[PDB]
């Protein structure tokens, strides 16, 4: 349940305090219950999420690092592969087999959990370039595949909206 999942979070603390990775920046909700975090997901440059910065809640089970974590962005987003409830419902966050609609567990899938800074990389590499994997908002995934255009606009103001506009 607990210990080793501390533990391991405490192993990503360490290296996330001692090599902090570029386009994240993430710390526990009070440094006693490390079972939840907030990151702020600096959008990739060169992206229509660059001057982004996405507020997240990162919240561990008392199954970590066995089960893949809780993650959802706080002043919500619009992209294919997260709910439209804001939630993030990516593809290596999601377990081998929790694998809905109609694709393969082929792809990539919970790991030996990875590392945080994996995981949020990984998020970036969904902003820069977007995958409609699952499509958990089929509406976003909609108008990413329909009119790029559109999509594009809408994060530009995701963009702002996160600074506050």
């Amino acid at each position: 349940m607990a210990g080793t999942a501390l533990k391991r979070l405490m192993a990503e603390y360490k290296q996330l305090t001692l090599n902090p990775p570029e386009g994240i920046v993430a710390g526990p909700m009070n440094e006693e219950n490390f079972f939840e975090w907030e990151a702020l997901i600096m959008g990739p440059e060169d992206t229509c999420f660059e001057f982004g910065v996405f507020p997240a809640i990162l919240s561990f089970p008392l199954d970590y690092p066995l089960s893949p974590p809780k993650m959802r962005f706080t002043c919500e987003m619009f992209h294919p592969n997260i709910y439209p409830d804001g939630r993030v419902c990516i593809s290596i966050l999601h377990a081998p087999g929790d694998d809905p609609m109609g694709y393969e567990s082929s792809a990539e899938r919970w790991s030996p959990v990875q590392s945080v800074e994996k995981i949020l990389l990984s998020v970036v590499s969904m902003l820069a370039e977007p995958n409609d994997e699952s499509g958990a908002n089929v509406d976003a995934s909609k108008m990413w595949r329909d009119d790029r255009e559109q999509f594009y606009k809408i994060a530009k103001q995701i963009v702002q909206k996160s600074l506050g506009l």
